[PDB]
C-alpha cells in the first residue's frame, strides 16, 4: 500500500532535482538511475514488468547512493517517493 | 550545483598562480595541496572518488589555507573557484 501523499515542497530538495532529470530524460548522475523497479514486495500496485522504473534522490553526505528513490509508474504525474529504501511510498503531489 | 562561468581576469591574481602550479603539477606551497576533494554534500557534480582534487588560492595576509580554493575536475578545462570554502562554485573559463 502507498502510504498517502506528500506535497514535494515538504521532501528533501534533491527530490525536485530528480523529477526534473526525469522530465528531460536525464543525463542522470549514476547508471543504476532508470533501471526498472521490479515491486517484487507488492508494496506497489500488482504492474506488468516493466511499468515502473527508478531514479536516485541524492543524499548529501552519503557515501553511498543512499535509499532515497523515486519510483515512476506509466500513468501522468505517477511519482512515488520512498526515503527508506522501498519499505514504504508515498505519491508525490508536485501542486504543494 | 555550480552557480555559472566566470572568466579568469575576473578573479583574485591569487587564482591564476594557482592554475599555473597546477599547469607544472608544482611545487605547491601547502602540503594539504593536490588531496582528493570527496565532494561529500554533492556540490558538484556526481563522480567517481578521486575525480576531484583540491588546491590552494592564497588569501594575502592570512595565517590560515583561508577560505579559497580551486577544485579541479578530470575533464579538460575542468576547474571550480570557491572563495568560500565550497559552500559555493564557480567554472573557471581561462579563455577571458
Amino acid at each position: 500500500d502507498v502510504s498517502g501523499t506528500v506535497c514535494l515542497s515538504a521532501l528533501p530538495p534533491e527530490a525536485t532535482d530528480t523529477l526534473n532529470l526525469i522530465a528531460s530524460d536525464g543525463p542522470f548522475p549514476y547508471s543504476q538511475d532508470g533501471v526498472v523497479f521490479q515491486n517484487r514486495e507488492s508494496v506497489l500496485p500488482t504492474q506488468s514488468y516493466g511499468y515502473y522504473h527508478e531514479y536516485t534522490v541524492i543524499t548529501p553526505g552519503a557515501r553511498t547512493r543512499g535509499t532515497r528513490r523515486i519510483i515512476t509508474g506509466e500513468a501522468t504525474q505517477e511519482d512515488y517517493y520512498t526515503g527508506d529504501h522501498y519499505a514504504t511510498f508515498s505519491l508525490i503531489d508536485q501542486t504543494c
